[PDB]
């Protein structure tokens, strides 16, 4: 029993980790197969970030300009190229610790894992939630960016964020391993302002549903209420409005505890309307939508 | 900039992570060097494990009786002994994954990663604090014994826990890696109750720290108070008394904010008997005190 937020384990992630430098700019990239995938703001200099003609800039670079490492070896770079905002530098070593893996594109609400590294040394692991905005709310420092965020689904590693950048209100943006960003966001140091955020409405429920399976159950109610009533109140306390797939989606849930899906929105619309009241669910004083419906079912198997 | 619970990178400590096999009992077990670590609960059936003599199991056991698994690869169990509650079954191969270690015991206040694993494959990993009274808040379902605790200084993993049982609270409670129990608990399905708990005082005031870094000064003010006069409030809302050294380790934290240690307890004591008023810090409605001193160095360095 318990429920905790809980990331992947990193060991596959960990052996494709290498440090990237140029100039006097070094980040973390990613070592697949012979090709390290790296943010292509690493060929800027301070100059440069404020407004960076990016494809400028790598013609007058070429490969010894790259010092890549992995560990104390140096690996060499026979060749780069540009995929949106992600660099390819092809190595003449194929990465032996290379596993299974596939370049994902997460939706909004969905969760993964963070490597958090620094000059390719991994520090830290944990999960993050990719916000409606396209935003994630990490821990990055300088130096962070090319750190990874991943899922694993059995022996495949599906990679699915490169880390790029730190926005005003202190959350973090960055793209896929195609370079494509996540949301209105781009690679270069100006005013850049995040869409408003809204509440995944599904993830907590999902998570309420966890409490019950874990013994919290204070919250619940013997009422019910309808789906296009449900969504009223939820447009009213900045959340996504529910539908039927998402309920369809919360049908195993709803199925183990016994309560209907409908019915734990009447538990959530009370939460919302009724407060907390100073108590707390699953050792949370506020409602969590971090946790997708797969990630309880994963726990509480 | 941003602030995470945030667990070590598990690489290290997924090489070492076994299946143990005995009768109809599976569990998880640590393979360092040439010997495997698991609880020694396996060798006991539903039978036995309400009030097993483990001495006496033992010995009608032998080495055939065990079967490990290294992934696919069966381990040849060439010894078997006893180290209080800890069984090490010593194995024909050398663990070529075996890091740089140390065995530990944490005191009661501090963090470390926990690997979960079953059937011998690691699931998942996050971050848990020894509460005061020796238990820890987990994610532990059926099979999760001989998961281990660990932290990692440098190169070296000081292996600190290891899974052993699950209290009626839903707590959870292990040993060492040398056997030895956190807390008053046995490996017996008795009636086991933890000790009362408290809030780890000098862990609050850190996270607070760790919330002034990262942009949330709200809860700041210009007065003071003694640090024997902050322990009369912490006595009265269960939380744990402030000493001189725990002053001396929030030493570097008060100089980089310029926030004198007494006058972060100010800040606190208004919150303990003001509340929060219905606001967050670090996107937590309650007083966090699961992050030590040096968690919060180590993430906002
Ligand atoms: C790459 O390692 C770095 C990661 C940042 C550093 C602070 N927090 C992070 O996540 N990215 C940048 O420095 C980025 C580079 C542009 C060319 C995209 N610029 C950036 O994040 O500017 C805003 C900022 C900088 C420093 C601290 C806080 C925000
Ligand atoms: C070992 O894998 C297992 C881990 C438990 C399973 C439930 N949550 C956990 O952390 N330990 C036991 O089953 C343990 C064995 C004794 C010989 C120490 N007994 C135990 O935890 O009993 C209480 C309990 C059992 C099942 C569910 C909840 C509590």
């Amino acid at each position: 029993s318990g429920f905790r937020k809980m990331a992947f384990p990193s060991g596959k992630v960990e052996g494709c980790m290498v440090q990237v430098t140029c100039g006097t700019t070094t980040l973390n990239g990613l070592w697949l197969d012979d090709v390290v995938y790296c943010p292509r703001h690493v060929i800027c200099t301070s100059e440069d970030m404020l407004n960076p003609n990016y494809e400028d800039l790598l013609i007058r670079k070429s490969n010894h300009n790259f010092l890549v490492q992995a560990g104390n070896v140096q690996l060499r770079v026979i060749g780069h190229s540009m995929q949106n905002c992600v660099l390819k530098l092809k190595v003449d070593t194929a990465n032996p610790k290379t596993p299974k893996y596939k370049f994902v594109r997460i939706q909004p609400g969905q969760t993964f894992s963070v490597l958090a590294c620094y000059n390719g040394s991994p520090s830290g692991v944990y999960q993050c939630a990719m916000r409606p905005n396209f935003t994630i709310k990490g821990s990055f420092l300088n130096g962070s960016c090319g750190s990874v965020g991943f899922n694993i689904d059995y022996d495949c590693v599906s990679f699915c964020y490169m880390h790029h950048m730190e926005l005003p209100t202190g959350v973090h943006a960055g793209t896929d391993l195609e370079g494509n960003f996540y949301g209105p966001f781009v690679d270069r140091q100006t005013a850049q302002a995040a869409g408003t955020d809204t509440t995944i409405t599904v993830n907590v429920l999902a998570w309420l549903y966890a409490a019950v399976i874990n013994g919290d159950r204070w919250f619940l109610n013997r009422f019910t209420t309808t789906l296009n009533d449900f969504n009223l109140v939820a447009m009213k306390y900045n959340y996504e409005p529910l539908t039927q797939d998402h309920v369809d989606i919360l049908g195993p849930l709803s199925a183990q505890t016994g309560i209907a899906v409908l019915d734990m929105c009447a538990s959530l619309k009370e939460l919302l309307q009724n407060g907390m009241n100073g108590r707390t669910i699953l050792g949370s004083a506020l409602l969590e939508d971090e946790f997708t419906p797969f990630d309880v079912v994963r726990q509480c198997s």
